[PDB]
């Protein structure tokens, strides 16, 4: 995995875009191109590592480092955050079905990839929605890894962490795999077609949240979901890991029923007023879906 060396110089820093945990991301410029820095010792060498080893369009781009002062230099993402994107400060910008799978197909690629490394896989074990940025006018995805938490105050107990998309094997303290990803994707599937923060019903803090995944709580169905869509969601939910699909499968299956789902490569550029009503409804519409599926099925 090669890698540019950066004098320090070349940079010139324009905002801090991200704070918590093990660094400070920002904002910069670095030979015309728009960058991402995160700035710091010690597992930084087995993120660099990784980071040079991946080569993947759904995953982060990694430019170079800049040993002293020691920081990784990125891609920067003109988008942002999908939880921004989802969840964020108004205007919200509209989305579409096509949108929602496409995101989720991407992510869901990038993800098969880190678990088909040789000769070890990478468990990514913390995707969610704050991880994932935008691209290309919103079209395209690329996961991160921000790492948000270590203090269980400020930080793995709070809206700071991520026991919302934590698989249960997980934070219960067994044994897991790369299954536990796909858990996560399940939950992240769900989000973007409700546009609901994952048991925001529950709250108070993160244990609660994980109290209530491990009796087997999970997000509420959604009305008028095809029934596929649904098979899918609820399989990587699944409390034991061996009845989850592989990241693998997913690909296969979702790369095949955008054919159901055109327009995903159309840009983010329409407002929306967004607001929320035993089942819960979708924010994207599933009409034209059953239109086309009609024709083919018909
Ligand atoms: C809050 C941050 C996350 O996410 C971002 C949020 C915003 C954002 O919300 N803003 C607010 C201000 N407005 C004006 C624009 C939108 C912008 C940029 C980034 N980050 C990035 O562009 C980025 C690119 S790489 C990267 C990053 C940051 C930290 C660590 C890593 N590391 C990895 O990706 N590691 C890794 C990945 C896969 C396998 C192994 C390691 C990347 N961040």
């Amino acid at each position: 995995g090669p890698l540019h060396m950066i004098d320090y110089k070349e940079i010139e820093v324009e905002e801090v875009v991200g704070r918590g945990a093990f660094g400070v991301v920002c904002k910069a410029k670095w030979r015309a191109k728009d960058v991402a820095i995160k700035q710091i010792r010690k597992a930084f060498i087995v993120e660099l590592r990784q980071l040079s080893r991946v080569n993947h369009p759904n995953i982060v781009k990694l430019y170079g480092a800049c040993l002293n002062p020691v920081c990784l230099v990125m891609e920067y993402a003109e988008g942002g955050s999908l939880y921004n994107v989802l969840h964020g400060a108004e205007p919200l910008p509209y989305y579409t079905a096509a949108h929602a799978m496409s995101w989720c197909l991407q992510c869901s690629q990038g993800v098969a990839y880190l678990h088909s490394m040789q000769p070890k896989a990478l468990i990514h074990r913390d995707l969610k929605p704050p991880n994932l940025l935008l691209v290309a006018g919103g079209t395209v995805l690329k996961i991160c890894d921000f790492g948000t938490a270590c203090d269980i105050q400020t930080h793995m107990t709070n809206n700071k962490g991520s026991a919302a998309w934590m698989a249960p094997e997980v934070f219960e303290g067994s044994n897991y795999s790369e299954k536990c990803d796909v858990f996560s994707w399940g939950i992240i599937l769900w989000e973007v077609i409700t546009r609901r923060k994952p048991f925001d019903e529950i709250g108070g803090p993160a244990f609660r949240i994980m109290w209530a995944v491990h009796n087997g709580t999970r997000p509420p169905l959604i009305k008028n979901l095809p029934k596929p869509i649904e098979s899918l969601m609820t399989r990587c939910w699944s409390k034991d890991p061996s009845q989850r699909p592989s990241m693998e499968e997913i690909v296969k299956i979702m790369t095949h029923l955008m054919r159901y789902f055109p327009g995903a490569d159309e840009p983010l550029q329409y407002p929306c007023q967004h607001s929320l009503p035993g089942r819960v409804e979708p924010y994207v519409d599933f009409a034209e879906f059953y239109r086309l599926w009609s024709v083919d099925h018909g």
